[PDB]
């Protein structure tokens, strides 16, 4: 029998017949079965001996600190592991029962309670977000470092599938071609809740998170250190949802981290959704003389060869900023913004194109200085602004068209705006009593128009009668001086003429009169310019 | 060997080893493998000791009916479960061989034929769906309920995987945190093919449908009834396509379902797919005095702080409204609407802003009154409006902002319509001898534009001249009355004048002259405003 | 014991026990290991006798050609399967280290290197694409074809999840129900990297590429052969990424194909992302007298009735076109196309809608002669065109509304051209002394303004004036002819008058005048039209 239960049985150990994980470890074949909790202590090392298998975890790993698997066969997968702290740290929830944000520190010192979920630990970055706050908070509440982390250090091929936990932490270290995949809405720790961090060795490469979603942790929810995916771009964030992160929801670390680069390339970040996180949406900056990276003088700051693959992104509830960003020659589309309280994007990027963006009510509690924001000569082809609530975009640089949106046409800073390809067009006018086209050049003010074609009824609605009038700004008065036609119905042009003796430097063009004003007479002269160019002075109208 | 084997294979009971399915659920450890066809009775309940199982399905629960699994341990997960009914009932199949939908109750009513899959079973809403079909039905294909259940309930944290079958339907009853994870498109039955209820206990929050498909089915494709998924918005839709449902594809509950409340709040609705619905794509509204919710003095009928997410949606071919919802304060984004018989949107929202909507060919069958409806104080951010194909958009309420589309103006009726950040204009015309830019104030008139900047060809094509006229409408005459500059390339203005005697009142402006006819002198006057606003009749004129 | 061993254990066999894969496949039950590599010859053919397996490799599946998976039960899995070719054939690699394609056959023919990634076999495709590389590749690098190919034949419900490779390929040869989820990133081989292919039996349905993606390969990434999703689109590529694919990323096929139809119906292609394919993005046309399909005379070429449900698709980096297509009625939504070689769009389609397409720098290479191409008579609603780099759009027989972008203007051709829905405009300039809204008639010239609406600074910035002026063009001169409101803050309306004797045509309506020149007496005369029609000369100004 045995020789035939041996060929026909799937094979698989189960750590409660194990007295250590390790033990399990040396004895698995194939499959590995956690059915029972196991808690280990901090730094506890499994080595898997290359094996290919299959960890399916229906029991949690419980502990404060680090759970290190190594040398796991490419190929293996580990699925439903839960990661629990033995410590219930103090947390803060700077929000109210109206899920509002609390931007007063003596109101968030008082949500303090003990708990492993609906909260934060406090970090120094909270004591910059909520002024004051460091000087509140009891010294219990303070340094706290409670995170249950499995780390998975330098394996190749090596999957994590629907993880969970509380006060939890995944990290790769070393890792090549590691997915973090449909993570079960893991409540994070202290620590980063996904991290890929290849700060020694090569460059991350083939490493993803997909799918899934997280809750909390004090710091950002998903984020990758010295990682290039290539030109192949093998690698980044699809489909990931981020709830509620102490710091950022997706991030690609900036400037020095040890004595190296903790900057990313060529990473994927599309459909993803980022909602309520304490700092950014997404943070895709690689800049704060870069060991380990390109030189300031290949590259200025913040103009670093990114090539991020950036599309379909949403961002909803940051107290922070919505999408922020920088580099050099970067294509992004598809990004919706909306009710942030600092900027919905803060992008400190040159040469680079954004399309179909849409900015929908940010800067709501005046943290930053415009809802949008672009330092560097970009260009940005389809801008949607306002909602149903300082510039609104400041783009000094940039070249803009079609924007959408109430926007308040004086809270506009760019470098140029314009519609080439328009067709005909119709200005339809609702509510009021006249339809209008209004000119207003941003360099005589940016508060008042400077001409309009207008369009008024005569008499009231349905009289099937209206007045043509063009108009023209004088003594900062818009609309000042106009011509009109069909006045009140009257079938004829109104013309205005100068109200006293017409200078010669008045007329501009040659075969052309200018009506002016000879009150000594009660006369209408005329000064013309004849088509010769020579000027003379006739009599238009008398008694 | 007992020994050893009994701790390196995988556990796992096979239903083929036990005559029912709870000796077999008793037996079970880690797996159970679902190798034989099963016959359940309705209400065979099958308890499951709390243990977190792996049930592999490789053949089907064959019943009319439910089949109760209920004490499932957390972490549990069910894949390929395959339902199937005993009986094959009376299905309509209201749609031609070309994709045709049969509005005609005589022609739906042959369509009758006996099948489990390819039609549905006639309910009650198609007697209001098809006038008169109540009438012509035989007693035989009316009142029909087939439809073979897996009620899961009462259960946290299992999922349902891959999951298929004839005349189907899969019922999480008091459950949380339960998933349907990838539906291998499974034809409904009676019921809801894929139903989250929670009329009892807590509001359901973590309860998902990630993925898959589903078809046909009498009523709605995936529903939600007492489900609540906090400010973390767990639990929803996400990637999920609907094909023919014989009610709609998504849909939220609305008003009292027994004694409370069947509404539901914070959860997510992206990136998901309705096709051909029998009645809408999306269902989300909350009410239709409300036990177990808000009261009305609360939240006022249809103004519930709903606050689902939803974003990217694309709906076709429903025989109702394609996007339909409630609620105050929503944020909705990136819906694209095409095709539909009745309105592509009913919105009974108020103070909500709605970004980047594409309403491309509805109410193409003039069910309801317009393609695109919004009741209160709402945003609009982007409109795209008519495809290739009674009013466009009622929005009597609203700002709008951002319309695309061959519109007919007269169609359109908002609060305010503004393009407040547009750059320096061209508008560049096609296949005509001029260029256009009309206004038309729609308080004058809704179809009649009451002025326009026109530029025509002088001569004909490549002459390198043409003629700009500034116009007016005079007796509901659009045009009647303008200015020109280079007619004929005469290179001169030709200026209108009041066929007759100008009254003091045509004048509007000081310094402003006015000319006039006088027929009994074969002269032109003109009524002159001095600076000084003082009036005077001149002779402009003579022979 | 046995007895109950026999109950309580998974069942599964493994190929280390077996010399052949078919003698393991004649013993499996349940489950089945790939626990060691196996050379498998070309046409290696395993019979799996209708049993519903699920297949777990851990190792490879190593050989040149075909292995044989034939008769698996509905619902068998198969998981981690690698394909790896034991030839390195020779691979070119045409784009250089900062991911520039190389366009020249002498700089492409250099880049030649026996590897199973990182470039592909060339193929007579190449030939045409690298103009003369057909003469310059030597012998040994010309017809090649390897690739190691999974061919699962005839089968139904058969998933393959995870698959990866080397030189790899799979083939689902009249299969029906089967799915492509979650490809591992294989590399791929001569042939398509994942095909369905039904050119004998019924129409393939039900066939899927989900999630995942895919790298190299010498032709197209994904593909399709006469297969048909029927209305309820059941099929297709959804969330995919393709990448370098040596022709396409995702292609259904055209023309006849043996002696029968390889065209498709009614697939989805939605929410994917194809990147730097050396053909095309997305090759989505079914016509290059039509055997096995709709005759000529029923549907003409490239306008059968295709009805692809296409949504949410991402091209970047294509050296060819990035997406194109054909067929009549169709439904295209929410495309972005960036930085393509060759035309961004091209469209063979007739009476089809094209909503919210982005085309941005693409033909940078000036491969084709635009960078979108419509033929037939199409609807396109929002088209954002330009971004920061031969016409931009013909479509001569479609209409469009919506472009947004830095157009050139006599880059445009289109049947019409119309914002018939704005509301109230406001035309804001930066940078410039003025604001402008102009009018172009592309039948009088594409590339001079016919008129314009002007509002120029008087003076200087802050000065609260500026005079605002209407325009006409003449002698091809733009502007040579104007009338001017408040120019030099004169508040009159500056005048232009016939230079000479106005001819009796040249005033156009009646109860208007039009100002003349009469230099023998330095007078200005005025022609004027009664109000009774008849035509009188006055004199208007004199000395």
């Amino acid at each position: 029998y045995s020789i035939e239960a041996d060929k026909k049985f799937k094979y698989s150990v189960k750590l409660s017949d194990y007295p250590t994980l390790q033990d399990a470890a040396s004895a698995a074949v194939d499959g590995l079965l956690i059915d029972r909790d196991y808690n280990f202590y901090g730094g506890e090392t499994v080595d898997f001996g290359g094996k290919v298998l299959t960890i399916e975890c229906k029991a949690k790993f419980i502990g404060d600190g680090n759970l290190i698997f190594t040398k796991l066969g490419k190929g293996s997968r580990i699925a439903g592991v839960f990661m629990e702290s033995t410590t219930t740290p103090w947390v803060i929830k700077p929000w109210t029962d109206d899920n509002q944000w609390l931007t007063d520190a003596a109101a968030v010192v008082a949500t303090l309670k003990q708990s492993k979920t609906d909260g934060y630990q406090p970090t120094v970055s909270d004591y910059v977000k909520f002024p004051g706050i460091e000087t509140l908070l009891p010294p219990n509440a303070k340094g706290q470092n409670i995170t249950s982390t499995l780390e998975i250090r330098e394996c190749i091929g090596v999957e994590v599938h629907r993880a969970s936990g509380l006060m939890a932490g995944f990290l790769f270290r070393g890792c090549h071609f590691c997915k973090m995949v449909d993570a079960n809405n893991p409540s994070g720790g202290k620590d980063g809740i996904i991290t890929f961090e290849n700060l020694s060795g090569d460059w991350g490469k083939g490493n993803y998170v997909i799918g899934g979603r997280t809750s909390y942790g004090s710091v950002s929810s998903a984020q990758f250190l010295r990682n290039n995916g290539g030109f192949e771009r093998d690698g980044g964030v699809i489909g990931f949802t981020s709830y509620r992160a102490g710091e950022s929801g997706v991030k690609t670390w900036q400037g020095t981290v040890g004595s190296t680069t903790s900057r990313n390339y060529n990473l994927q970040f599309r459909d993803s959704v980022v909602i309520y996180p304490v700092a950014d949406g997404f943070d895709l900056g690689a800049d704060t003389d870069r060991p380990g990276d390109y030189p300031i003088t290949q590259y200025p700051l913040h103009q670093l060869p990114l090539n991020h693959l950036i599309d379909n992104l949403l961002v909803r509830g940051a107290l922070g900023v919505g999408f922020g960003m920088d580099g050099k020659g970067m294509y992004v589309s598809n990004i919706t913004v909306e009710d942030c309280a600092g900027s919905g994007a803060y992008l400190l990027t040159h040469e680079s194109v954004f399309t179909n963006i849409a900015i929908i009510d940010t800067n709501t509690k005046d943290f930053q200085a415009n809802q949008i924001y672009i330092s560097g000569a970009c260009r940005v082809n389809g801008l949607r602004l306002i909602g149903i609530r300082s510039l609104t975009i400041d783009a000094p640089n940039s070249t803009v068209s079609g924007i959408t949106g109430m926007v308040d046409p004086s809270r506009i800073n760019v470098a140029n705006l314009a519609e080439e390809g328009l067709g005909n067009i119709r200005a339809n006018s609702f509510g009021y009593d006249s339809a209008a086209i209004k000119l207003r050049i941003h360099k005589l003010s940016k508060t008042l128009d400077s001409g309009a074609l207008y369009s008024h009824i005569n008499g009231g609605a349905g009289s099937g009668s209206a007045y043509t009038q063009l108009t023209a700004i004088s003594g900062s008065t818009p609309d000042a001086v106009s011509l009109k036609v069909n006045h009140k119905d009257c079938r004829g042009a109104e013309i205005p003429f100068v109200p006293d003796i017409a200078s010669d430097d008045f007329i501009k063009d040659s075969s052309c009169f200018l009506p002016y004003w000879e009150n000594n007479s009660t006369s209408l002269k005329a000064l013309v310019k004849k088509p010769n160019g020579e000027l003379v002075r006739l009599t238009l109208a008398t008694l």
